[PDB]
C-alpha cells in the first residue's frame, strides 16, 4: 500500500491543526500541498511527527543516563548486552538523522512552511546537522577498526592501554543528543495541548528541574571518570576514600553525593581537593552547581509572584485605601463603614469587570450577563413578559451598586439621573406627608423623574445592605426608541404612585 | 432535648454568615435547608464544626509531634499512659471520620451547598477517605491481635524480632493525618477573620514556617529511626558519634542538629555519610531542605515587595520626573522649583483620589468630601449660610491646586475659565491703576469673568505656598441652574469689586 | 534667663517645619501652642528634640557595643573607668526617661499633636515605659546594695559564686536600649532631609546592614558567655579549642567568626556541637542568621528591579513591538525602520510625558515648555515678534512628530487636518506643474487649508530625519479666536504660495 | 602631514553620530566646533578615542590579571622580561593620562560638550586625577632610585628585607586602574551598538559575572599574600597544609579554591582560621563573597522576570478570566466556549495593539496595515478596482472580531450600527421566507441597514470560526464624504439584494 501511510505524513484535523491555520479548509489546503510537495515528504505537524518525536525522548532519556554510566563505571564492558544496546540505538539515531531531511522546516520570519525537499536539505546542513551527525554513527566502534588497519599488533603493547583511555573519550561524543533533546521538547511542549495551558512559570521550573538533576548526574560521573582515566593517583578522593574495589553502587553513589554537595552549597567530607585534578573539577563544580542553584531561586521568586493575583489585586488596593484614610486622618466610625464597604461591595476579590467582558465578542457577553441576572429577570414581573431582545438589551447597560442600612439612595427635591433595580434586601421609600412603604426583591423605584424630566418626588433609604443595578437617563431614553411599547408599562406604573401621592 | 443543639448545626448569625449570603433573610432561608436536609445534619458555615475542627487542630499538632517522638526514641514504649494516650486520640480521629458523612460540602461549580447526606457520602468516599480511614483506625493494634490469631508463639521465636521492626512501620501510618491538618487549616483561615485580613504574602509565609519546622522535626526523627530499625550498624551516624546509650533528650537533639544543618545549607560535622544508608538520607534531606529553603526567599521577597507601596509609587513617579529633567536639561532652579512642587503638592504619598473615591458608593463620596473640607466649610461666610445639598454638590467638583510664591495664576487680559477658593495663604489681587488688596482663607475670586461670559479684570499672584481649590465653568453653569437663588449672592460680591474697580 | 531655652522647645521655621504645616503661619500658631501648654514642654519636631535624639544615637551605639563585650570577656572588671562609664550612661538614660513625659506625642488618627503633659503621661505609661525603665536604672548595681543588706557576708560563701553569675545576668537587662535605639532612628531617618530624599529600598538596606552587624555582635559574645557562665565544661568549644587563658583580642574575634558561619550559611570548624548548650546555641544561630540572611536577598532583589526603570520602561515597550512583529512576520526592512524609527523618536528612553506635564501646576507647564521650545521660538521669525502669552498659549498646543526619509507627510489632494512646524531638517515641497522647494528649521507649512477648509494642495515628502511639530485644526480655530491680530499675518504667507502656485 | 590625523579627531558621520546629533547638519557643525577648539583636540564620540578606549580596555584585562599574580607568587622576579613589561605598560598609562587632557567631557547639565582645554583641565584635576596619577607613574621603580639616594648600603642589613616587603606594597598601587577600567566599559557599553540594544539585565549581569571572577582572582592572590609578607608563620593555612615549596600553579590553584569555598557559601577544609591573619581575610572573604553572591541571585531573578512577557500577559488576563468564570459560577459548557475563544481570538499572545500602533507615524500605520490586510485586499474584489488612497483610509478603520460557530452576528429586526468583511470562514445570511445563503472569504455584509438608517433585513449566522472586520456607522459615513464616488458600488449590491429579498 501507499494511501496509508500518506495520511500519517500530512497534518491531520483537530484542535491543534484548527488554531494553527483557521478554518478546516485552510487544513485542507494545506494537506495538498504537503502531497504536492514530492514523494514520502513530513510535515511538522503531522502526526507522524509527533508521535516519532515521542519515542526519541524516551530514547534519548535512556541514553543520556546509561551512556554515561556504563562507560566509567565498568573499566570494560563489552558484553553482548552492551553492545547490541549501542548499535540498536545507533539504528534509530541514524533514521532520525534521515527524516530530517523530510520534514518540513518552521519560519520564524515568513508564513510558509517549507516543504520543499531541497531547501530542507540546505537549511539543515547549516544549523543542526555535525551536531547531529557525530552524535549518530558510532564513531567508538569505527575508530577500533581503523586502529585495527593502522596497527594489527594494537592490543599487546603499551600503547593498548593509551587507546582504551582514547575509546572512551569518543564515546562521550554520543551526549551531544542533549541537542536533540533540548530541541524535541520545546517542539513538543508547544504542540501538547495540557502542557500548552500551564503557565510558562511552571514550564520552565520543571525543564530546569530535569537539567539540574541531567548536570547533577553527570557531574557525579565525571568526578569518577577523570580520576579513572589517570589510573586512580594516590591523592584522588577515590583513593583516599578507599573506593577502588566496591560495588559500582557505591562508586556512582559516592560521586553523585561529592557532586551534590559542591553544586547545592553544601561543603565535602574534609577532603580538601588535594590533587590539581580534582581542584578543577570541584572548582568547576562549584560554579556550574551555583549558577544553577542561583537560577532555580529566580524561578522559585517568579513562579510565587504569579500564584494568587486577584486577591493580590483587592488587597493592594485597599492598602491604598487605608492609607488615604490615614493620610486625611477619618474617624474610626468612618474607616469602619468603608471597611465595610469594600467587603460587601467587592467580597475579597478584585476583578476589572469591564475589560474582561470587552475582550468577549457580543454573542459572549450577551450569553454572561443573561447567566449573571437571572435572579433579576426570574423575579421580577417586568422581564418575563417581555421580548427576549429588549432584556438582552436592558442588561447590558445596567451598573451594579452597594448601599449600606442608613444610606439616603435617592433624597426628595433633586434632579433625578438614575433608575433603580432591588436585587437583594427591602429599602424603604419616605414619603412627604404619607406612611412609608417597603419594596421588595424585583421592584423597581426611580423612574417617575425620568418621563417627565422633573425633580425627585421623594426619598429612599436603605435598610438592609442593598445591592442594586442603576440604569442612567441616556440609556433609559436609548432603549425605549427602539421598543416604545414597553414605555406605556413604566407609565401604567408611575401612573399608580402619583394616585397614591 | 432536641432543640438547643440544632443551633449549633445551622449557621448562626454573624458578620460571616451575612458575608457569604448576603441579606439576613437569605441566612434565614439557609438555616431551614439545614433543617429540611434530614435529621442532624452539619452545615459547613455553622458553629458546631468551626470549634469542632478548632480543636481537632489542637490534636493534630499534639499528634503530629508527639507520635513520630515516641516510635523511635523510645525501644518500647507500650506503658499504661502511652497506650491511653493512642486510644483516645484513635477516638476522636473516628467521630471526625464519622462526622464528615454529615458536614455539608462547598462545591466551587455550583451556587450551592450539597446537604443530602447521599451525595455527600458519593463525593467523600472518592476523594478524601482512605488516607482518612488508614490514619483513623489504630492500625498497629489490629495486627498485633490479628498475628496473635495466626500465630500463638509469634512472640519467642527470631520473627518476633522482625514483628517489632514491622509494628512500629504500621504505627506510622497516623502520619497521614497531615493530609487532615492541612485541609483544616485551609478551612479555618479563610473563616477566621483576623487571619483573612491580612496579607496572603503574611498568611502563605506562616504555612509555610509553620511546615518547614514539622519537616526538620519529621526529617530529625528520621535520621535515627532508619538506623534504629537496622540494629544500629558499626557506620551508622549514631555509632560513630557514640549516641546508642545517652538520654532521649540528646539523642532527638543531635539527630535534629544533623537535619537542620542537611536542610539549611550547613555542612555536618566531618561524618561525610559512610553507609548507603546514610548516603541516600543525607541526599534525600539535602534536596527536602535546599527546596524549602529556596521556597522561603520566594515568599519573603514576595513579602519585602509589598510592604511600603504608597511612598513606593511616589518615588517611582519622582524618578521619572527626575530623568524627565536631566533629559531635556534644564536649569538647576527650574529643577528646585519642581522639587519643592511635589513634596508640597503630594506631601511625599501619591494616591490615586479619583479611583479610590470613584469605587466608593455616592453616600461615601458625600461623607468623606465633606470632612476633608471642613476647613474650607466652617471658614467660608458662604457656607454656614446655605443648603446641605447645596454645599455638598459644590464640594464634588473642586480639585485641588498647588501654587508657589511668585507665581502669576491668574494673568489680566486672558479668558477666564476656573474659579478659585482659598484655603491656605494669602494672594495679592494686582489691579490695573489701583492699589494691591490680600484676600485670606476663605475668600474666592474668579467669579466676574464666569459670570459675563468676559475677559479677565485683574491679575492674581502668589504670595504664599498657596493651596486652592478649582471650579471650572461647565460645572459652575450646571450648579446655579439645580440653584438659582445662590447665584444672586455671587452677583453681589461681584457688584462690590466692579464698584471699588 | 527664661526666653532664649524656649526658642528650643518650639518648632523653628526651616524647610520642614513648612511641609508639616503648610503656611510660615501655621507654624506661628503652633509656636504658640507650645507656650500656652504649660511651663517647659518639648514639641517634637523642635531643634531641640532633634539634636538631643542625635546625641542619644551615639550614645546608645556606644552602649550597644561595649556593654556586651565589657561583661563577657573581662571576668572581673570592676575598675574605676569602667564603673564611671556606666554611672555617666545611667545619667542620660535617665535624663531622656524624664523627657518623654515633655514630649508631643505624635498621633496617627488626629491632625493635632498632644501638648498636654497629662495625656503624654498616660500614653507613655501605657506603650514603651518599663522598658525604658528596666533599661534606665542600673539594675545591677542596686541589687549588690539590696544583697548587701541581707547578708553581710554573701562574699565568702559558695553562694558568692552564685551571685556574680547572677550579677552579669542582670546587667544584660541594658540591652534594651535597643528599642531606644529603634525608636529615635525611625523618626530621625524621616525628618533628616537626605535620607527622606533616599528611596525607601536603600534606607531598609541600611537598617538591615546596621541589625546584621549588630546581631552578629551580639552572637558572637553569646557564643562564649554562655560557656563562660558554665564554668568553661570540658565539653564547650571554649575548652576543646583551647581559649580559656588567650587575649581578649581572640576571645571575640573566634566566637564573633563561629557566629558569622553559622549564620553566613558556612560550616563551623569541624567542632561538630558536642555538649546540649552547644548545640541549642549553634541552632539558634543557624536560624537567626539563615532568617537575616534571606531577608538580606529579599531586600537586594527589590533594590535592583527599582534601579533603571525608563530604560527598562522602554526595552519592555519595545520587546512588545519585536514580538508583534514577528506574529504577523514583517519583512526585514520594514523590521529595519520601525527599529530605525524608535531609536530616532525616543532615543532609548521612553517617558510619559503627559502625565508628567499634567500633574504640575500651570506655571511651570508654561515654564518648561518655554524652555523646551527655545530652539524653534529664536529660530522662527514669527515668534520673535509676537505677544509672549501668544507664544505661549501656541506652544501648549502643539505634538512631537518623527518622520524618516522618503516618507510622504503630507500626500496632494487629501483633507488637511494637521499644520507643521520644522525643528530639525530639511523637506521638499513637490508642486503639480512647478519646481520643488526646500523648508529649512524654521519654515512652516500646512496652513493654507486651514484659512479655507479646502482640500489639500501640495505633496510634503521628508528628505532628512524630520522632527516636527503638529498642530490640529481645532487648536488652530480656537488660538486666532483669542488672537485675531496673528490670523493675518498667516493669511500673507497663504497669500504668497498661492501666488507662486 | 596635519590633515589625516584630523579626520579620527573629529566625530565621524555614522548611525551613532547621527543619533547623538539629528540631521548630518547638526554633525557638520558638530565637526566645525572640534577644528576651532584649538590645536590637536579629542572629540568624545571620534574615531580616535573609540579605538584607542578599545585598546586600553585589552591592556588593563592585561595588567589587573597578570599585576596581583606575579607580585605575589614570584618571590624575586626582577628579569628582563617582567621589568620590560611594567615599562611598556607604564608608558601608555602615561599617554592615556596626557590625552585625558584633550578629550571633551560630557556634561550632564548642559547640552554642550566642553572642548575649551582649560575647562577640560579643571574638570579633570577636580573628580579623576591622583587615581588616575597613582596608578600611571611607576612607584616602585621611583622608590628604589630615592631610597639608593638616601642610603647607599639599604641592600645588606636587616632593613633590606623591610623594604623588599615595603616594595611589593607599593606595587599594588597599579591596582587602581581598576577605576580606568570601569569607566571605560560604561563609555563603550553605551556607543557599541550590539551591547546597546541588549537588556539592561543581560548588560548588568554580564558586568557582575566579570566583577565576581577579578575580586575572587584577587582575593585568592591576597590569601597567598599576607601569609607571604608575614614570612610564612607556622600556623598560616600555606604552612599546615604544607604549600611553601610547590610550584606557583599549585599555590595560586589551592588559594582560589580558599577564597571560592569563602565566596560561594562553601566551607573551607577543615583549617579553621586559626591565626588572627587567617580568621579576619575568611571573614574580609565570607563578607565580600556572601555579598556578590547575593546580588547574583537579584540579577537573576530580575533577568527571569523579563524573559516572556507576552505570554506572561496572556495567561495573567486569562488566569483574571477563569477567577471571573468560577466567581459567578458558570456553566462548564460556557466556560468551555469562552476557553476556545480567546485561543481562537488571541492564540496564546495577547498585544495592546492600539498603543503599538499610536506611537508609530501615520506613514508607518499606513505601512503596516497595509501588509495585515493584503489576503482582504486581494481576495475583495471591491479592492483592486479602487483608489489606493481609499484602500488606505478604509483599512485603518477597522477593528478585529472572532465569531464561533451557532452564534447569531446579526438577528433581523435590530438597529444595525456596524459593517462586516470577512476575512477567513462562510457565514449564513437566513432570510424571512427565502432560502439560506452562503458567503465567502472576500464578500460583506451589513451595508443595506447603513445606507437608509433603517432596521435589519435579515439574520446572519457564523458556521465556521469567522474573523470578521468591523466598520462602525460613524466611519462610515465619514470615508463615503471623502470619496462620493464609491458610495454608488455600495448602492448596487445593496440594490441586488433587496432584488432578490
Ligand atoms: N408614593 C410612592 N409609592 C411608591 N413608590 C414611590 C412613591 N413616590 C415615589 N416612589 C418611587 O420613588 C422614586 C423616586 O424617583 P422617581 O420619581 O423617578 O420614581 C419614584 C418611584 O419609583
Ligand atoms: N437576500 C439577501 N441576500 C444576501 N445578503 C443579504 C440579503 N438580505 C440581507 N443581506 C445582507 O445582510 C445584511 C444585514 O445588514 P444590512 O441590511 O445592512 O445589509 C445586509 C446584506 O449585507
Amino acid at each position: 500500500m501507499q494511501r496509508q501511510f500518506g495520511a500519517m505524513l500530512q497534518p491531520g484535523v483537530n484542535k491543534f491543526s484548527l488554531r494553527m491555520f483557521g478554518s478546516q479548509k485552510a487544513v485542507e489546503r494545506e494537506q495538498e500541498r504537503v502531497k504536492s510537495a514530492g514523494f514520502w515528504i513530513i510535515h511538522p505537524y503531522s502526526d507522524f511527527r509527533f508521535y516519532w518525536d515521542l519515542t526519541m525522548l524516551l530514547l534519548m532519556v535512556g541514553n543520556l543516563i546509561i551512556i554515561p554510566v556504563g562507560i566509567t563505571f565498568f573499566k570494560d564492558e563489552n558484553t553482548t548486552p552492551w553492545i547490541v544496546f549501542n548499535v540498536v540505538s545507533d539504528t534509530f539515531f541514524l533514521i532520525d538523522l534521515v527524516l530530517n531531511f523530510r520534514t518540513g522546516i518552521v519560519v520564524e520570519d515568513n508564513t510558509d512552511i517549507i516543504l520543499d525537499p531541497r531547501r530542507i536539505k540546505m537549511k539543515y546542513l547549516k544549523s543542526w546537522f555535525v551536531v547531529d551527525f557525530v552524535s549518530s554513527i558510532p564513531v567508538d566502534y569505527i575508530f577500533l577498526i581503523v586502529e585495527t588497519r593502522i596497527d594489527s599488533e594494537v592490543y599487546k603493547t603499551a600503547r593498548a592501554l593509551r587507546i582504551v583511555r582514547f575509546t572512551k573519550i569518543l564515546s562521550l561524543l554520543r551526549l551531544l543528543r542533549l541537542s536533540r533533546l533540548i530541541r524535541y521538547i520545546h517542539q513538543w511542549e508547544e504542540i501538547f495541548h495540557m502542557t500548552y495551558d500551564l503557565a510558562s512559570a511552571v514550564v520552565r521550573i520543571v525543564n530546569l528541574i530535569g537539567m539540574m538533576l541531567l548536570l547533577c548526574h553527570w557531574d557525579g560521573c565525571l568526578q569518577f571518570l577523570v580520576p579513572m582515566l589517570q589510573d586512580f593517583p594516590d591523592d584522588c578522593w577515590v583513593s583516599l576514600n578507599n573506593m577502588v574495589n566496591n560495588s559500582w553502587g557505591k562508586q556512582y553513589s559516592y560521586a553523585l553525593f561529592k557532586a551534590m554537595s559542591h553544586m547545592l552549597c553544601i561543603g565535602y567530607g574534609r577532603q580538601a581537593p588535594m590533587g590539581m585534578s580534582d581542584v578543577w573539577l570541584t572548582m568547576l563544580s562549584m560554579i556550574v552547581g551555583a549558577t544553577c542553584y542561583a537560577m532555580f531561586i529566580g524561578h522559585a521568586t517568579a513562579l510565587i509572584q504569579s500564584l494568587d493575583s486577584s486577591r493580590r489585586q483587592y488587597q493592594e488596593k485597599y492598602k491604598q485605601v487605608e492609607q488615604y484614610m490615614s493620610f486625611h486622618k477619618l474617624p474610626p466610625d468612618t474607616r469602619q463603614r468603608i471597611h465595610d464597604y469594600y467587603e460587601h461591595r467587592y467580597q475579597g476579590k478584585m476583578f476589572d469587570e469591564e475589560s474582561i467582558l470587552g475582550e468577549l465578542s457580543e454573542p459572549l457577553r450577551e450569553e454572561i450577563i443573561n447567566f449573571n441576572c437571572r435572579k433579576l429577570v426570574a423575579s421580577m414581573p417586568l422581564f418575563a413578559n417581555a421580548d427576549p431582545n429588549f432584556v438582552t438589551s436592558m442588561l447590558t447597560k445596567l451598573r451594579f451598586e452597594v448601599f449600606q442600612p442608613g444610606d439616603y439612595i435617592i433624597r426628595e427635591g433633586t434632579i433625578g439621573k438614575k433608575m433603580y433595580f432591588i436585587q437583594h434586601g427591602v429599602v424603604s421609600v419616605l414619603t412627604k406627608g404619607n406612611k412609608e412603604t417597603k419594596l421588595a426583591d424585583g421592584s423597581y423605584f426611580g423612574e417617575i423623574c425620568l418621563l417627565t424630566r422633573g425633580r425627585r418626588t421623594a426619598s429612599v433609604r436603605a435598610d438592609t445592605y442593598c445591592r442594586l443595578y442603576s440604569l442612567s437617563v441616556d440609556n433609559f431614553n436609548e432603549v425605549l426608541e427602539e421598543y416604545p411599547m414597553m414605555r406605556r408599562a413604566f407609565e401604567t406604573v408611575a401612573l399608580d404612585r402619583l394616585d397614591r401621592i
